[PDB]
């Protein structure tokens, strides 16, 4: 089917663009009902909960604003006092009571949990490191205690020992971490926990109350008498930070509420609400333009009409850009503009390939037509992700029914792109059984491909190319292709289908764009079409042509301008060729 | 049911009944229950929070229920991209060469999912070829 | 074969191949074993860029068709029979050029190169010379 | 311009007058010269200091800690807000081990990537 302008227009139409906007804050998690809920019940059960999430989503962000709300009764009083020279515990008091003590000590009781003796014979011998020691305190439980500590140190969990020349004593020990998050929330990244080798001694914490201040390698010290623990651990990060933690049968145990973001969110006018208030919240100026081209930039990064990005840092780091090339306001064109800068700055290596392709020293096709030739589309392996045209070749000779995949021979192609091939073969053999097995060898190739290539996305190219060859179809050379193929030559989803179209239509524009080019995709690929303004103006100028199919066939229909059947058809041409192919390999 | 009082729950016939029948089937038999108590109380201790601190039959199948949906993140999108038609299953009709086999996610807590398999024949000489193999 | 050539390198290879069975098809499959070596190499190689090359040799040992020794070659070649841009060729004329000199000079030597090089070639002055003369 | 990255000559030292230290044996390193200014490192040289991840603590959580020696005891140091604008130098291959690190694309936004050729013109000929 032929895909109009008014078919791939996407982008949400701005009325007023200029106009400030004004909205109120959402609340933390808005669009993250899942990961929300999970730590609703985290907090209302006591249990420990990680959130995890891709990079970039401001998971940080939202869970100390949603903690923020929360109240607790007032954390203890937290102290070590002595229960020998050598020896401290951990104690719990009631609040504000020991700033008592310090100096009813201080006549160096009530206070009834600050039982041990054990002071108490410096007068019975002579005898010539006894006051308790204040690690925290606080005057309500609101806000509760809020630690993270992003650096996951043995000294910043557990506290420290100080020596004051050798002697040390209770007074001077330090707390860590652990010590100030008592009666609240302790927030740790997964990564560091591994990255600093803490994850044992932090199990050893929470399963056993040990709780060591790091001493040193010199002379002797304390025992520490392991406490209760009372505190929630959240850990935070990405879904592959939690993989080295979760081969541990204890980390399940542990942290038993898994919180999960969504990497993207629905597209509604209610995000597209929050988004703006968020933004504002952030401190920007916005106008109703820059709100709506931050939205659909996002719905663009997740590569679908019906879903935005949901990575909030990400949308907020390119408005920072955007509201500086608007001179502090955050308009559509600032945004757009902001866009354009990006790819500017990484664009040297598409200048190179535009450049060589324009000199010949790449040979590329974008017009005419020729046999058993066609323009595949490939994704750039490093960042940003730019499409190019990736001239496909394939030869049929007489033989013996192999298909040659010259890229995969070579050590140049992946297992995916071996399994395309494998299953292309699959279709030929089964689709065309007259002379028994495939009276053909086809080989296809890469024709300037340095690199190793992976993927099935080329699956569809490659088998009109073969067809092509098999019946001696001249191929249009202006439209390029992307999609997989099954067995049953029925076109599948491919990934990148804005880089592909739009890698396409860069090669025909610096080559000058003759009026017919276009690419041809899976229709299953619709709502993954979020194609860049330039690309869209082309096609509604009649300049540029986008075609979705859903078998190989269509395919190939299109690109020999012919029907298979309808008599004068495709599909005689291949039988013929083939029956041509078949006698030739018979003397 | 009486580990669980001993352990502070305060339990109700029906959330017995379901922990015990999460149990069997967290066994995988019908004959056999799982003998780990302490996976069977941190569940229990979710149901008690859900159940305002009772442990009811409700609130057993509720704590599990939460617990698939705190999972189900790569299942929503399985399903959403089933539906685009990303990816292709069909659920209906006949076709030769074409069945439904089903395959579990390797990662925890193992959803399972239809996977397309087709095979296709022509003439040839005893050849099974197993592409994936 | 022996393991001293890379995967580009095997690549042009198949592709010559893919070349050479594609065109010559009246006999059904090509009637002929051909074996092409680089005859005093004694290490690894890798490129496409003696694609060109092989093929022009390979039909000539095919046609008994004797080739100009005086003249050296670089070129990739690709499925069609199109010849294609390579690397390093100021240094490739450049040291054809060398070897000639210091066997002397015959007055038809040269190398025959990708069109699609020209824009590459910023020749030495003895050799800008020598073709001047 | 910092060429040599390693945590004293970022982060500053502690120096011990015998042992004790205090306020006023705290010396600078290249952080605390470029505040209200620009701070230039070699991106290979984090890498080959192993001082990336302790850097990314100076940007992103303002932890600037001057180096300690394995002896006897010290100063917590509070971590205070950043005030300066760091440019990495470096090769496209240098930059690799780094952008592995989803915290570097997020900190070093703006690149800056020169051409390895410029046009042959009389323009640049003139300017050369
Ligand atoms: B398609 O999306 O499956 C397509 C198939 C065809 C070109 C062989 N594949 C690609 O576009 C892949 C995507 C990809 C990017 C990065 C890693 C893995 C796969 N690109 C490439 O294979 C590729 C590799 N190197 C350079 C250029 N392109
Ligand atoms: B069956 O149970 O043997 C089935 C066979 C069929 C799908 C090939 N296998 C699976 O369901 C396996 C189970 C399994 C899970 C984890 C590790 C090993 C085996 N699943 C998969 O093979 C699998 C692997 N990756 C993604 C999804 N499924």
């Amino acid at each position: 089917m032929r895909l109009s302008y008014e078919a791939l227009e996407w982008r949400t139409p701005i009325e007023n663009s200029t106009e400030p906007v004004s909205l109120p804050p959402p609340p933390p998690f808005f669009g993250q009902e899942r990961a929300r809920e999970a730590l609703e019940l985290a907090i209302r059960g006591g249990f420990h909960a990680y959130l995890v999430g891709p990079p970039s989503l401001g998971k940080h962000e939202a869970l100390l604003a949603y903690l923020s709300t929360q109240s607790v009764e007032t954390p203890p009083d937290l102290l070590y006092v002595p229960l020998s020279e050598r020896k401290v515990a951990v104690l719990t008091l009631p609040s504000g009571q020991e700033i008592h003590l310090a100096e009813a000590v201080e006549g160096l009781q009530r206070f009834p949990q600050a039982r041990a003796e054990a002071l108490r014979r410096y007068a019975e011998t002579g005898e010539p490191q006894w006051r308790p020691n204040l690690l925290t305190s606080s005057s309500s439980g609101t806000p509760p205690p809020i630690v993270y500590e992003p650096y996951a140190t043995a000294p910043r969990l557990f506290g420290r020992l100080d020596y004051l020349v050798w002697s040390t004593n209770v007074s001077l020990i330090r707390p860590g971490a652990v010590h100030r998050a008592q009666g609240g929330y302790l927030i740790l990244d997964a990564l560091s926990l591994k990255r600093e080798g803490t994850w044992e001694a932090f199990k050893r914490a929470l399963r056993n109350g040990q709780v060591e201040p790091v001493t040193e390698p010199a002379p002797a010290g304390l025992e520490v008498e392991p406490f209760p623990i009372q505190m929630q651990v959240i850990l935070v990060g990405t879904p592959e930070a939690f993989e080295g933690l979760e081969e541990d049968p204890a980390f399940s145990e542990l942290f038993r509420i898994r919180a999960e973001f969504s990497p993207t969110l629905p597209a509604s006018p209610e995000n597209c609400t929050a988004l703006g208030g968020w933004l504002l919240a952030q401190g920007f100026q916005l106008t109703q333009g820059g709100l709506t081209r931050l939205y659909d930039e996002a719905r663009r990064m997740a590569e679908q009409r019906d879903r935005m990005d949901a990575r909030l840092v990400e949308i907020r780091a390119l408005a920072e850009e955007a509201a500086v090339l608007g001179g502090g306001l955050l308009t559509a064109e600032s945004v757009e503009q902001a866009i354009a800068a990006r790819e500017h700055r990484s664009f040297l290596s598409e200048e190179e390939f535009l450049r060589a392709v324009q000199e010949g020293v790449i040979r590329l096709r974008t017009t005419g037509r020729a046999v058993g030739e066609v323009n595949s589309l490939v994704v750039v392996e490093a960042a940003p992700y730019w499409g190019r045209p990736a001239r496909l070749t394939a030869r049929a000779a007489p033989g013996r029914d192999h298909l040659i995949s010259i890229d995969r021979e070579a050590g140049l192609g992946g297992q995916i792109f071996h399994k395309a091939v494998l299953t292309l073969a699959g279709y030929l053999r089964s689709r065309y059984i007259e002379h028994g097995s495939l009276p053909v060898t086809i080989s296809l190739a890469f024709e300037q491909n340095y690199v190793s290539i992976e993927g099935d996305s080329a699956g569809l190219a490659e088998l009109v190319a073969a067809l092509s060859a098999i019946g001696n179809l001249p191929l249009r050379q202006d439209l390029a292709v992307t999609g997989a193929v099954d067995q049953t030559g029925k076109v599948l989803a491919v990934g990148a289908i804005n880089a592909k179209v739009e890698g396409f239509f860069r090669v025909c524009k610096a080559l000058g764009l003759s009026g017919t080019q276009g690419v041809i995709l899976p229709e299953a690929n619709l709502a993954n079409l979020t194609l860049r303004a330039e690309v869209l103006e082309a096609v509604r100028a009649g300049q540029f042509h986008i075609y979705a199919v859903e078998t190989a066939e269509q395919a190939l229909e299109i690109l020999a301008g012919a029907r298979m059947e309808g008599f004068r058809g495709l599909q005689e041409k291949i039988r013929a060729g083939l029956e041509a192919f078949a006698r030739l390999e018979e003397g």
